[PDB]
């Protein structure tokens, strides 16, 4: 009886999309997790969705995996729409309040403590842009760049698993390597 | 001959929207800036927009002001859609590339250096949630929470002006105070 996992595939078609790495990684995770004993559901955001069904998917899942391309430093708009609908419309089930009862306690009013979430992101940026203190992101790391997305999930009470990132996906593609790496990441972080 | 300013009003109607603070602040900025000699254009995102016209608005503007409610720790999805369209579709005019020619230089390929941008945000969170190191955001400040939005604008070559934030807007409304404070902020940061 391994955990229930919801994979949210936030792939977004783009005029200059070089391939289908997000679909590939979504299916790699689904296969890996099913082979290892989990029940798995997949939401493909760009196909549309019934908001209430998605809230019920969160309630059913023990772990949520967000598979997404980086668009302008964060999630594609379709995924922000998904969370602005799903999280908001889950009031009373995903979260109760901001947790205050007035200067302390903000973010402690979630209802789904015990559930975990993980970011799996595809970027053309080189890994160094995130870690070298003299570069664009001033060394805050991928998790610093995704801070608000992390905090939206944590407001619900969830805790994160380590982030998986593919870099230079346009200028230095490496699909077979990404797949092999991602399976190792899932073993280390979801199955431990 | 004061600068051209584009105000982007990202207000979003919500079933439980207590008022119209974003519309009010949009108009306060427009009035203030016109009184002080600037030409001002206003884009109301939730009304829809012609992507190319918006790119031309950026090229015309010297300063961009984003007036927006915080939704799940960041911009409402309608504004992420706006930037995913406008920034992307401005290739060759707003930005040329990521600036590399392969581990250094990411983010240095913008084309609109010289322009400035400013965030004006409305939050129900208390100011302490952002500054107290033991609270939800672990002291990174409002600018740390908006890091990816800041970096999307900086990728184009723009530089930021200090952020204006209204806090506890639902539980402790103070419209007249916000207006007075915001005028002082605009004087100090846009007109200096």
């Amino acid at each position: 009886a391994m955990s229930n996992v919801l994979i949210i595939n936030a792939m977004k078609e783009f005029a200059h999309s070089k391939g289908a790495l997000n679909l590939t990684l979504t299916n790699v995770a689904a296969d890996f997790l099913r082979e290892s004993g989990h029940q798995v559901k997949i939401t493909t955001v760009d196909q549309g969705y019934d908001i209430e069904s998605e809230i019920e998917n969160y309630l059913w899942a023990d772990t949520i995996i967000y598979q997404m391309p980086a668009w302008w430093m964060g999630e594609p708009w379709i995924l922000k729409k998904y969370i602005d609908e799903v999280f908001t419309d889950g009031h009373g089930r995903l979260y109760q309040s901001d947790g205050r009862t007035a200067t302390k306690g903000y973010g402690s009013g979630g209802l789904i403590q015990g559930k975990t979430y993980m970011l799996s992101v595809t970027w053309n940026a080189p890994r160094e842009a995130f870690t070298d203190p003299e570069q664009f992101f001033h060394g805050v790391g991928v998790d610093g760049v995704y801070l608000p997305f992390h905090k939206a999930n944590q407001f619900l009470g969830m805790k994160p698993l380590p982030t998986f990132m593919c870099n230079d996906v346009i200028k230095q593609p490496d699909i077979e390597g990404d797949i092999a790496r991602y399976r190792q990441h899932l073993a280390e972080n979801v199955n431990s």
